[PDB]
């Protein structure tokens, strides 16, 4: 995972080990190492320094300088700094009884596929879920929205060209009412670019609509992109959460690591490969292990 910074992360690391104890100039050299690795992984400035000062103050309140095993010390820290960068303990969107969450994103995010597993895994915790095919100008995803449910045996509700969103408020709670459905996962309108008309259409689907989880997924390889995504979605229709794709195509990790930052969101799932079972709870302090090579591999 994230393999450059990952190697980067532990090479520094283990170019203190066996050594003895360290100065605070040493420290400073692994720091500025960090920092480094943090930034061509494409972490912007602020975020990489707020990652080594942190990592600098946690490292002296363990006595680094003291350490005859400084690079063990560095190795806690550092890992301290990627779960809570990550964004600390993992989350989930809330359930109650009843939910209706959109997803957002843009065309190549694997939204509408994300859209389906997501549906499958809440089916396998025992929800019933229905999905929303909600493209009111692309018969084609809709049409790859229910023959993905077919796939995952999940019922989806495909909206009419042109369907006002009253309309389709009332036919989505009609066949929830009919079909006892608990979860409703709305996968809305993907494009290649964000324009007014679009956004203009889903902030006033999300009035109509009402819902309580606004899912943005964004292709974790698009780095800072993924970022400026972020903040148009933020600021036009309001997020709730994240949902990160191709995280395992992603050698960096630069959006995943600023996202708790950045945005003030969390990433919910994760999609770590192709398989149904590919979207999996997002898990920061796994993860943060990972990246420095420790557990599984
Ligand atoms: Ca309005
Ligand atoms: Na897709």
């Amino acid at each position: 995972m994230f393999q450059q910074l990952s190697a980067r992360l532990q090479e520094a690391i283990g170019r203190l080990r066996g050594r003895g104890r360290i100065t605070e100039e040493d420290l400073k050299a692994t720091l500025r190492e960090i920092r480094r690795a943090l930034m061509d992984a494409d972490v912007n400035l602020e975020v990489a320094r707020d990652f080594v000062e942190r990592v600098r103050e946690e490292a002296l309140g363990k006595q680094v300088l003291e350490s005859l095993t400084p690079a063990e010390v560095i190795l806690a820290t550092v890992y301290e700094a990627l779960k809570e960068a990550l964004g600390g303990e993992a989350r989930l969107p809330v359930l109650k009884d009843r939910n209706l969450w959109f997803l957002v994103g843009l065309q190549g995010s694997g939204k509408t596929t994300t859209a389906a597993k997501l549906a499958l895994y809440y089916k396998g915790k025992g929800r019933r879920p229905l999905l929303v095919a909600a493209d009111t100008q692309r018969p084609a995803a809709r049409e790859q929205l229910r023959l993905l449910g077919e796939k995952v045996g999940v019922p989806v509700l495909e909206v009419m060209d042109g369907e006002s969103p009253e309309s389709i408020r009332r036919r989505v709670e009609e066949k929830a009412r009919l079909e006892a459905r608990d979860l409703i996962l709305v996968d809305t309108a993907g494009r290649l670019q964000i324009d007014e008309p679009l956004m203009g259409e889903l902030a006033r689907l999300k009035e109509v609509l009402g819902p309580d989880e606004v899912l943005l997924v964004l292709d974790a390889m698009t780095g800072q992109e993924a970022l400026s995504v972020a903040r148009a979605f933020d600021e036009k229709v309001g997020v709730t959460g994240l949902v990160l794709t191709k995280l395992d195509g992603d050698a960096r990790g630069g959006a995943a690591l600023s996202a708790r930052h950045v945005t003030g969101k969390p990433i919910y799932f994760a999609g770590v490969s192709e398989k149904p079972e590919g979207l999996e709870p997002f898990y920061p302090e796994r993860l943060a292990g990972r990246i420095l090579g420790m557990g599984d591999v």
